């Protein structure tokens, strides 16, 4: 049972190979905590679809870039497999600012990929993005199962 994993739209910030390994971490933490796998697959949409909406009303009138909601809603099932849009009302800023580097992708995508809300204080379980040094990057209990076998 193998699953496809990819990240559409490469954020033009650093080296493709450099960021590639970084952005991969986000999907990794969510992968190792879920019954699936990530392999090299061509761009043809499968399981996860990285969707974005900025500037011009993507698809239809709506505007996601600062004019809707912080992070995407809906989880794995019905509302698309799992689309996580980044850079809309936060932008890539200092680790101690709006968007805490690609790290935010972990929690961000958590909404689309899974839906382990929990809302537990004194941890990242909360619905809000919790800062975390890339060095000490890691997920605590609960969240590990909050996505494992979601809508299956």
């Amino acid at each position: 049972h193998y699953i496809t994993y990819r990240i559409n739209n490469y954020t033009p910030d650093m080296n493709r190979e450099d960021v590639d390994y970084a952005i991969r971490k986000a999907f990794q933490v969510w992968s190792n905590v879920t019954p699936l796998k990530f392999s090299k697959i061509n761009t043809g949409m499968a399981d996860i679809l990285v969707v974005f909406a900025r500037g011009a009303h993507g698809d239809d009138h709506a505007f996601d870039g600062k004019g809707g909601i912080l992070a995407h809603a809906f989880g794995p099932g019905s509302g698309i497999g799992g689309d996580a849009h980044f850079d809309e009302d936060e932008f890539w800023t200092t680790h101690s600012g709006g968007t805490n580097l690609f790290l935010t992708a972990v929690h961000e995508i958590g909404h689309s990929l899974g839906l382990g809300h929990s809302s537990d204080p004194k941890a990242v379980m909360f619905p809000t993005y919790k800062y975390v040094d890339i060095n000490t990057f890691r997920l605590s209990a609960d969240d590990i199962r909050g996505i494992q076998s979601l809508y299956g």
